[PDB]
RNA sequence: UACUAAC
RNA sequence: AUACUAAC
RNA sequence: AUACUAAC
RNA sequence: UACUAAC
């Protein structure tokens, strides 16, 4: 438990594109498959890593901290795997500003997905 | 000066959820007209898809109610290679629209910071 | 019947093997689009021959897709699945054309001379 | 007035064909000098593909032959908010190279023209 | 990237 | 338009 | 008929 | 991604 880093999004550059939701997917799912992509414990932490608003209560303790830039937080209990993490959040954010129209079959899968489990589904 | 034509085919059945007439006309029809100096055409968008519900026919030029065809942008001009140079800048206009992610279109992206000035909106 | 030119944007894109992706090994992924299509479709103009037909020896064009069919509804769908290739070709990544990729897979595994 | 770091890594797995040691750096190291005054940083290319083959070890800074981690932009800086700059600043050159299709990279377009004025053997033809 | 409308 | 960059 | 995702 | 060649 003793290695970890943080994986900046660059927002300042993309402050259209919806980050969060993207690593996340529906019900989290995305995100808990990039950690089992990596072996990392993977948290987006930061300035706007939290939508607005669920009760603070049941929330993760100090994940309402929003003066450090939007991160994801790494952990591994070993170097290499930190950067797997690193590695496949970079393709998630590889995935957002370098998809042509149409074209991003992750957020696509992401609201289908989304979709089938509201009942709300084409 | 005898004049000839060819149509551009914009793939509307592939990018449905795309703007291209808005793309190729841009604010206040100077996209287009840019692309008629780059090419020494004459340009019209055509087709289905090229006028709006519900316009008013009588504020359209001759042909523009023709919807035989698809969207497509009419090429004209008085020579095959003008013709081919109206079709090039036309391609790079829709292939630039399809090969964007979402905010790198510095065409789209200027065309919508220019209308904003023109009707005085500029924030930031 | 009906007939159309469906230019390909070399000079957008100067490095890109558009006639090889067209036609496929033994010219089976044109043949592919010529019945998704309906459509009679020929490779014409300067480039679409190797470095025909009547009148395939011809080219004093740009390079084409020459789609022909006895109806505009066919002509219509011969564009966009040239326009499809196109798009593929320009949007896919590289290494990421799934298309191309099946394509010297197959051609290897016909020449026979697949790799594991 | 004491300083610290960051790292910023490198894309290399995904785009194994890309430069990008030659990209930010430029002719000269001039792109990155470029980049440290920006961000009010000193920068440094470090890591696994860092340093070319034969290097003479003679010619490198201290750290320089640190190969534990794999390539990327180191920043330091002595406080958070200019090390933030310093990634921005970096990761600004990475989104151009990775978003740009043939010969649409301006800042590689620009820096091998700079790099060819510098040498004479120029041709703005 | 304020969603464009020419002939 | 691609001259392929090498700083500390 | 890209349904705009909220994990710990 | 073995780099395709049909009519």
């Amino acid at each position: 438990t003793k290695f970890q880093d943080k994986y900046y999004i660059p927002v300042d550059q993309y402050p259209d594109v919806n980050f969060v939701g993207l690593l996340l997917g529906p019900r989290g799912r995305t995100l808990r498959k990039l950690q089992e992509d990596s072996n990392c414990k993977i948290a987006i932490r930061g300035r706007g890593s939290v939508k607005e608003g669920k009760n603070a209560s049941d929330l993760p303790p100090g994940a309402m901290n929003f003066e450090d830039p939007l991160h994801c937080l790494i952990i591994a209990d070993s170097e290499d795997k930190i950067q797997k993490g690193i590695k496949v959040c970079q393709n998630i954010v590889i995935k957002a500003v370098t998809s042509p129209e149409g074209q991003n079959d992750l957020k696509r899968g992401q609201l289908r997905e989304l979709a089938e489990l509201n009942g709300t589904l084409r």
